[PDB]
């Protein structure tokens, strides 16, 4: 009990410093303290009960900054706090946590295409790198099962994917797994059972409603009941077997939607709205504050 879904940054206009936070057991929002710099393509995760916001970018006026920043809110304090940089700036990130670290996977930095991969050590407060991936991924999306980390999709410089592939620790090597149906950049990324999920994103042509899933057993990729709303950019997290995908772009509005899915029924319905319609979100799910 008392957990909240976190949802940091994202853009309207402009990169945004937002910390927002909702709790699903009673339909409330709660502002909490604003990142110390705004960011958008960015992602969230949480070790230890606390929120990490990893990467991204200042989209302002005066410019565009790509981030390596690591920084780290304690809902015991509603502060952030720094923690040490990644070795390289990273926007349209993908992160996932193994054993209490974090992977940083992929993103951009001005019209370099990352297939690098870092690691981040909490307790020692260190980055190190890792194998880099086979493809080069921006708007790549990041999840874990099983000790295992998937990256799914994005845009490799010159086209979106459909390909995925999967980090195996023990062997600091990434294999290819089985490409999904769609090519999907900018997707929400989970993990839900025994199954990735990929949903919405962008193919080259449109925005995304489908989602799909693969099942880590069987190496398939299946679709499952598709979004209300197309979305790119969108954010996504689990809590208590349901997927959540926040805001993003429907290439018209930047949404305000929160769907949550069901896997029992396979069914999608609208549970909130955000404050604001925006993208590029980073999610987690911790503690109340
Ligand atoms: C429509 C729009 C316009 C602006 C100015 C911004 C900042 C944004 S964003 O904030 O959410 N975003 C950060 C950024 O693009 O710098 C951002 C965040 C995550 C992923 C990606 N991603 N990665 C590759 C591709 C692709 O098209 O293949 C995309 C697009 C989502 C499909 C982008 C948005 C949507």
């Amino acid at each position: 009990v008392g957990r909240l879904i976190y949802t940091a940054g994202g853009y309207f206009r402009q990169s945004l410093s937002y910390l927002e936070a909702y709790n699903p057991s009673n339909g409330s929002w709660l502002r909490l303290a604003d990142l110390q710099v705004p960011r958008s393509g960015l992602a969230g995760c949480v070790v230890g009960g606390l929120l990490y916001a990893v990467g991204g970018r200042n989209n302002s006026p005066d410019g565009n900054t790509d981030s390596s920043a690591l920084d780290c809110y304690n809902p015991m304090t509603n502060q952030w706090s720094p923690c040490a940089s990644m070795s390289v700036p990273r926007n349209r990130i993908g992160v996932g946590v193994i054993d209490g670290h974090i992977y940083a996977v992929g993103g951009s930095h001005g019209c370099i295409h990352h297939s690098s991969v870092e690691r981040y050590e909490p307790e020692r407060d260190e980055w190190h790198l890792v194998a880099p991936m086979l493809t080069r991924r921006i708007g790549v999306g990041v999840a874990v099962l099983n000790r295992l980390l998937y990256a799914v999709g994005g845009f490799d410089g010159t086209n979106r994917l459909n390909s995925a592939e999967c980090y195996y620790p023990e062997r600091n090597e990434w294999r290819m797994i089985t490409p999904m149906n769609t090519i999907r950049s900018g997707a929400g990324v989970c993990v839900l059972h025994n199954c990735i999920y990929a949903a919405g994103g962008y193919d080259g042509q449109d925005q995304l409603n489908s989602v799909e899933r693969y099942d880590v057993e069987t190496e398939t990729w299946t679709f499952v009941a598709p979004m209300r709303h197309h979305r790119s950019a969108l954010g996504i997290t689990v809590h208590q077997g349901k997927i959540y995908v926040l805001g993003g772009y429907d290439g018209h509005t930047f949404l305000d939607s929160v769907e949550c899915y069901d896997p029992d029924s396979d069914t999608w319905s609208e549970v909130t709205r955000m404050t604001s319609g925006r993208s590029g979100v980073g999610v987690a799910v911790t503690m109340e504050p």
